[PDB]
């Protein structure tokens, strides 16, 4: 009764490979040119990586070297896994300055595109993130954690996890269903896999107080999982946008993050929307907070700002919407200054979630105390 | 009071070109082989279309002809438009991906995943107003482009509508954005007036248009370079304009290029089918259905019914009626909606949800649901 | 004094890989549709095979399956060699009927393109082929022979050989220089390689009566040769046309063979030119014979026929040119009937030479006795 | 009596587009880095250009801009022509391939291979007549295309000339083939007359044109679809039209896309340099030079001089003079011909041999060779 489900994928999933390659290229460019315009779309298939899009930068980068290193760190170094970073093909289809100061104050620059973006936060977890997506992320990051340190050496990078939570009036009741399918080598059978996944992955993550005898567990439910990654499966950037955000707990505007420089409101505004939502919840102004911002191309001011507090607000929501508008610069290049986004920090974001990890700029809660006593509280 | 905003793109938008090419390949395979497994990802860039993925089927089909015909119908037929269906490159990287149930209806889900369905009586088609009219703006744009009413504009186009709600009720439209590609023969002033008279005003109801409504028509000026040139399009990059424009939640699954055995597409269609029939039955004003699946499991791992307080009958009675009247098993909803037919290129532009001629948009269960509930 | 040199490459050379893939696709199509028009150009790079061109056929073929099988038979099945047929990328860019009975007698059809083609034959060897290219071919085919039967298991497919012959008035004097560079594994050093190449490759091919103490031998002259094949080296069809023919001993028209159906005069006319030249020499009418034919598009009769007998003719060369014109149908679709070319026999030709192997139709000498007593001899 | 035939293609022929793109990339790298190692293979097809190979250089260069500029200068700038430099796809698959001699001139050959050079006093440029005038026909075609004399014809074009010889002496021209791409505005009759008056007659000497000369002008009719569309072009697929049109033998090495350290290109240029100076010195009427190289060896493994009986001095004296006056070592002929300069896009169409403004076409050794021989 009253259940919610969220899924996640590891860094070896072909979609996440394309996300990591895109942001890897972005980080390389930003390391030389912080003001660069980057729109990098990566296509990864069996034996192939296609890196395309449009960049406008003074930087000079090696797309092949960046791509091979990124796949090499993911762990695809051998043809027995279905993909090898040293022998795969790397093709490039990157165009330059698309024929487009304009503004006396750079912060007043209009948006580069239209679109809608969402941010979310909930005091369910320590990191102000929804439980299902948080623990789904932690399962697949542990699977890579135990593959990379040699604990379970038979694991291969491609993996997917899914956690179904039972809810009762916003109260986290427990876990009703766990799904975890991981790619593996020939050095293990399915019965030893289902037991090793329980002991080395699921147990050090899902709190024992949420697992009962009724919790359905599906570990490699179809059996053998040896062929994976780009082998026999396509990977495109921007095909895991719900995994990259809130696992379905919150709504989405449709924009991908990876391969996009901070001037692309699809990424920066979504990070800022998370920044507002986390600070509103961290300030104690709501238990759950979702905000939507939208933009029109060539318009600096957001065309709409909605603050949704699902009955959890500790102050009228009209007051919340005004607090958002004055304590945060939601203008495109205002986001960049507010979050200090012109740095090569994005290859790390393309993997196990863009949110919930406290060292990102959009995850710091330096505005919570300000919002708290600005709304007159304690 | 609050504002909500949704967007849509024309059939000429690069991401939507990829979606249509992926479903055009799908339709041509289903026409010969209705039980085909197809997972077709399309990548469109300046001068080329890359059609890839995994396909296992007994159908023989010409990817080049399908791709060229699709782009041709979309409208890119000249180098002056930035893309030409008769001279672009078409590369294929399609592979063949490498009998368990006595009843095919009991087959387990091909993959895990969560899907959402939504419905709301804001509009006649039981869809959210922002996404609905965002679709009708870009669809009207293509309409007046193809019938020669405005011959000077080009396929690539984007729309965005900002609605104002007073706690569930539509009060009007706050902001309208329409950006359309065009040729050199037209100036921006005559362009703005033409899309205001032929595109915007015939689509948005005059009751929602006030003097405070903002109209952004080609806000940055000339829009000559468009489509696959200057940008880049990939299948499944418009999943929110495909569904409910952000009004409802989304599981993360793309639609185009996937046969009905993929729960990412099929279960979302079914989730819309149940949500729409619930709202059409008067059981709720707004309704969101969440379905979750586990790979190898036929029964959904979760079925959530959220009615946002608009529940006209008890919520437990709603979740029960969903299980009674709807078969949400992977191959059960294929038979419930008759999905093994080439009918998917139509869905790849202007929204998968909202057009009553689709199987998941039929309300043939509405009177049944209303009877089993009371009145 | 008076030296001549010719080179050859093995079936693992990236250029020969593209030739084999092209003809493999051609054979597959001809096996279903003998009348098919095929123009298949293959591009093979690290981790990638691109198969393009124009085909017009009722056949339905699997380009990916044909490509992987062809590379699999060549021996690239592992990423340690630099290329794997199971995990590489296969892309296709094949167009259909390019918008082009026409003739009451099909044999009178005009040529599909212009161009020039050469054929050659010399009684130096048993197979009426020049010695240098023949023995250069035999060296690299032996290298694959000893790699495939497990004799020298450390060999990798990519290999190149080159033989310099000393001549004295057409008399084969001996061998002055041998070059043989073969790709190898880590299971051998360079000194053991240079000795094993001598014992297992060079010795059972080059006759001992042609090797002196002055014969320069260059076996892996640069040393270690571990990275090869498509890895770090491009391969295109039609980039080994001199290896495919007479090793430079004879002239060439410029046309590639592989991937072209027999209606393409670049291939069929060259095979027929070899057919004429071999029969002229086999009939005893000349010791060395080179013929050139040329075509104009839409013209059935060759625009020119030259019979060059380098002072070796046993009958006036004017008479030879007339004998050629009446004992051979050099019209495009006359070649096809004369040589019975509408069969899938071409994947075998894309490797160690299109000539010199007696089981090919253009290599049979069923017209020699006819030419001999037609010119009035014995 | 005998007939000999050679062919040539225009700068718009698909194989030649690939050769020019490969050398345009080469020229732009040499302009910044003269000692760069580049091996650039280009693949042109309907709507796309794939530029691949192995390159190690300190130069930063824009493959897209170089490719688009090259095709643009070639003439494909509209979809009606079948290819457009401003909207085609440009993919790059270039890698970096993964200090031994005290004197750089003593470096060993980067690869094995045999190369041929040729020269004959049949023409003023000391080239075989069939290939020479085959080049001048397609070059005249582009000439009258670009200066607006005939604006209706398009870049793709092929020529072929059949010469008749009476044992070494030119007697005339037997057959002329000229096929040129064109637009729809022109009919085949007016096309045949126009290329006869503006292309063929201004190029082929009237002494060689009789009433028995065959003229095949667009022999199959309309030639509208051309260039990369309908066909397919690869670097190094025109090695015989690049050199001597079949009159001389060929080693098998392609030219375009290769820096001067590649003996396939460099030694062939040098072999032409020696053959031309020998013929220009009056030492022979026809001369063919064969040079062979072993990888890692600086001295050529073979140097053959064939004069076809036209030797005006003893043949042993000729082979000696070649070794005395020419440095045929891999990096020796780079310095002998000053090859480390961006001068190679010019060679990628209309013949590498024949145009006196190239380094390997200079006859600065002719008087020297004649002195050291006698007179
Ligand atoms: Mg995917
Ligand atoms: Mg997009
Ligand atoms: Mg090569
Ligand atoms: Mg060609």
């Amino acid at each position: 009764k009253h259940l919610f489900t969220s899924e996640s994928v590891s860094e070896g999933h072909p979609d996440k490979i394309a996300d990591q390659i895109s942001d890897a290229v972005l980080d390389a460019i930003l390391e030389q040119d912080p003001k660069a315009r980057v729109a990098c779309e990566t296509y990864v298939k069996t034996g192939m990586v296609l890196v395309g899009g449009e960049i406008t930068t003074s930087a000079w980068v090696d797309i092949e070297e960046i791509t091979r290193n990124t796949v090499r760190e993911i762990g695809y170094v051998h043809s027995d896994m279905g993909f090898d970073a040293n022998s795969c093909a790397v093709l490039s289809a990157i165009g330059k300055q698309s024929p487009d100061v304009d503004r006396a104050d750079p912060l007043e620059q209009g948006a580069g595109d239209q679109g809608l973006m969402f941010g979310y936060a909930t005091n369910e977890t320590d990191v102000l993130m929804p439980a299902p997506i948080t623990y789904a992320h932690r399962l697949v990051q542990r699977q890579a954690e135990v593959r990379k340190n040699g604990t379970l050496p038979w694991l291969r990078p491609d993996a997917k996890s899914q956690v179904t939570f039972q809810y009762d009036d916003g109260k986290i009741v427990g876990i009703d269903a766990v799904v975890l399918s991981t790619q593996h080598s020939e050095e293990i059978d399915q019965k030893s896999l289902q037991e090793a996944v329980m002991e080395e992955i699921i147990k050090p993550i899902l709190p024992a107080e949420w697992l009962t005898s009724a919790t359905k567990f599906f570990i490699n439910p179809t059996g053998r999982f040896v062929i994976g990654g780009p082998m026999g499966d396509c990977g495109l950037t921007g095909r895991k946008i719900i995994v990259d955000t809130y696992g379905g707990m919150a709504r989405h505007g449709g924009g991908a993050f990876s391969g996009k420089d901070p001037s692309k409101v699809d990424r920066s505004a979504a990070y800022a929307a998370r920044y507002v939502a986390k600070n509103i919840v961290a300030a104690g102004l709501a238990d759950r907070c979702e905000i939507q911002v939208s933009y029109a191309i060539g318009v600096a001011e957001p065309t709409s700002i909605m603050v949704e507090t699902f009955g959890t607000e500790k102050v009228p929501s009209e007051q919340l919407t005004l607090l958002v508008r004055e304590f945060f610069d939601l203008r495109p290049y205002g986001l960049i200054q507010m979050l200090d986004l012109l740095h090569p920090i994005y290859k790390e974001t393309a993997a196990y979630g863009h949110f919930g990890r406290e060292h990102f700029p959009w995850e710091k809660t330096d505005k919570a105390q300000l919002l708290r006593d600005a709304a007159g509280l304690k």
